[PDB]
């Protein structure tokens, strides 16, 4: 018992709600109790179930889940075998080289067809799925399942789990059986030399060869195991759970973690438990007893109960408090988790989400401005984890940042987990220097206030920021007075003359002006100075500036003509493209305002079987015949 790097089954269910993520995982955990990252045991291994994002799209949460996880077992709806949303969910998996094997769910239902699946994975996805086993029974009819590697069945006595029988092929289905087992000993072939000569001669090869062979070229990427059943009817599960066993990879099947050393450098994190630790944060949960739970993921080295860690990516330096194996059914308080396996360390602050944690001997190892905006309690949780978007000033309440309504997952995670107005992020500058004048004649009733500077506005280099210098000689603006209108430039930089945003890399030289002896004040040079500005910044030629995107669209080469068109209106910069195994993806420079409904956009242009992501490049202007549009 105890562990082994080698009995380690890290998985995650890719699926959907409906596919039947919840119920796969519900039942397959409800099996390995008798006979954010759960865990158990299924005959000697300890099988790791690192919960997956599973809201069809929406990357940087998806993505986390990817590396982090060894395994994915694709559970495909029987129903339609690959149906639009399985195969991106696929496609993240294809992306991330994941070794997988799948699920010909709902096998009962009406639409239920084994093949169906078979055939569309064979034709949509472009993957060589093998086949392991053949179901007994037709959709309301699904009793026994024929495994076709051993060459027997198992005959769901009912929809409980409170009876099973092993039998021998009912004769109805010898033939079909031993149809396949022949593909299959073949498949094996072509992965195993040994047992091709065995093929050549009819003499049956061992069970180890067959399993163990097929087990090589799925951890390879070559072939794609198909295990069927009916999660909530319970036929398939116990096996669906040896199939994990049985052909997914173990940490050490899979190729070693880079991580950045400084000096630079990259290099080959190992699951050596004998060595220096590594670790990494995935995802944080708060737990309302013990608390703040972080979730970690041993990548080199042992983690010992109390121990003193040191987080890399942060500089602070932690106290691993104590430790939690999180269960279906206990918690399970431990004293070490060695390289491989992962869990809960309770106890940590100031340390995140994606951060590296090494040990006080070890070796110290490192492993956007969010564009989009709308309008106590909640935000400081929210933010717990999410280094992502932004609790922030301007005017007045507005979340802030990364792809179009993840915003609306953050108010998801508010009101239910716990607006309007998604737009961008522009700026405003002036293209040419201008020299300019403000003044303040008030009487403000009783006390007269007065206020008068001279300047001069120039462009700044884009990048360059914001620049304020002094040409006033001997006083004719009292050095006092200064401070007060650069406050007033200060203000005046929130608002442009144009669609009102941030006016930028501007060049602010004070130069000339004047005051009364006594009718001046602060707020009259705080007025002037904040006049001085808005007046200059609608009389040097006003931009706008805004966010060119870099998209990442991903079309099975099927529609990859008419996206590279629509693409194209979207006043989109396509630059280069590559083949991703199956389907294209055709990068490009879309101007973030020529985006949003985006989603279904490239649903439609598709039949859904589309996904793209974007991140933030840069900045640029935006010619008149926009800046014309966007000033009305």
């Amino acid at each position: 018992v105890e562990y082994d790097l080698k009995r380690l089954r890290n998985i995650g269910i890719a699926a959907h709600i409906d596919a039947g993520k919840t119920t796969t995982t519900e039942r397959i955990l409800y099996y390995t109790g008798r006979i954010a990252v759960t865990t158990c045991f299924w005959k000697d291994h300890r099988i790791n179930i690192i919960d997956t994002p599973g809201h069809v799209d929406f990357t940087i949460e998806v993505e986390r889940s990817m590396r982090v996880l060894d395994g994915a077992i694709v559970v495909f709806d029987s129903s339609q075998g690959v149906e639009p949303q399985s195969e991106t969910v696929w496609r993240q998996a294809e992306k991330y080289k994941v070794p997988r094997i799948a699920f010909a769910n709902k096998m009962d239902k009406t639409g239920a067809d084994l093949w169906l699946v078979i055939r569309t994975m064979q034709e949509r996805l472009g993957a060589r799925p093998v086949v392991m086993q053949l179901p007994i029974g037709r959709e309301d009819t699904f009793s026994g399942i024929i495994d076709v590697l051993r060459m027997k069945a198992y005959t769901y006595g009912n929809d409980l789990g409170t009876d099973i029988r092993e039998i021998p092929i009912p004769e109805e289905y010898l033939d079909q059986a031993r149809e396949y087992h022949e593909k299959l000993v073949e498949v094996a072939a072509d992965f195993d030399e040994n047992i091709m000569l065995k093929y050549l001669e009819g003499e049956e090869p061992t069970e180890e060869e067959l399993v163990a062979a097929i087990r090589k070229g799925t951890i390879d990427l070559k072939i794609t195991p198909v295990f069927l059943g009916s999660a909530l009817k319970n036929k398939g599960v116990q096996l669906l759970l040896d199939a994990v066993v049985d052909y997914l990879p173990s940490p050490l099947d899979i190729p070693p973690i880079k991580g950045t050393t400084p000096e630079g450098e990259v290099v080959e994190i190992h699951p050596d438990p004998n060595g220096p630790l590594a670790a990494l944060a995935f995802k944080i949960m708060a737990d309302p007893y013990v608390g703040r739970l972080t979730f970690i993921r041993v990548y080199s080295g042992t983690l010992t109960s109390g121990s003193y860690v040191y987080n890399t990516t942060k500089g602070r330096k932690e106290r691993v408090a104590r430790l939690l194996r999180m269960h279906a059914n206990h918690r399970e308080e431990v004293e070490e988790l060695k390289a491989g396996d992962l869990g809960a360390v309770v106890g940590l602050k100031e340390t995140i989400t994606g951060d590296t944690l090494v040990g006080e001997d070890a070796p110290r190892v490192i492993l956007i401005d969010v564009a989009i905006e709308p309008k106590s309690q909640a935000l400081a949780r929210l933010a717990e984890e999410d280094p992502t978007f932004r609790v922030s000033t301007h005017p007045q309440t507005i979340i802030s940042g990364m792809g179009e309504l993840h915003l609306e997952i953050i108010v998801d995670r508010l009101k239910r987990e716990f607006v309007g107005k998604p737009q961008v992020a522009y700026r405003e500058t002036i293209t040419k220097p201008v020299d300019v004048e403000g003044k303040f004649i008030r009487q403000t009733g009783g006390r007269g206030q007065y206020g008068h500077v001279k300047i001069k506005v120039e462009p700044l280099p884009r990048g360059s920021g914001f620049e304020f210098v002094n040409a006033i000689v001997g006083g004719v603006i009292p050095k006092e007075y200064i401070p007060a209108v650069q406050k007033g430039i200060e203000e005046a930089m929130q608002s442009g003359p144009l669609i009102g945003f941030p006016v930028v890399d501007i060049k602010v030289t004070l130069y000339d002006g004047s005051y009364h002896e006594v009718d001046s004040s602060e707020m009259a040079f705080k007025i002037a100075g904040s006049m001085a500005i808005k007046e200059a910044v609608q009389k040097g030629d006003p931009v706008i500036l805004e966010p060119i995107m870099r998209v990442e669209v991903t079309t099975p080469e099927e529609y990859m003509g008419d996206v590279i068109g629509d693409l194209n209106a979207r006043r989109g910069q396509i630059l280069g493209m590559e083949p991703r195994g199956n389907a294209q993806v055709i990068r490009a420079f879309v101007p973030l305002a020529e985006m949003f409904g985006y989603a279904t956009d490239l649903r439609s242009k598709t039949q859904g079987r589309g996904s793209f992501v974007m991140f933030f490049d840069h900045y640029q202007e935006v010619p008149k015949q926009v800046q014309e549009k966007l000033i009305k």
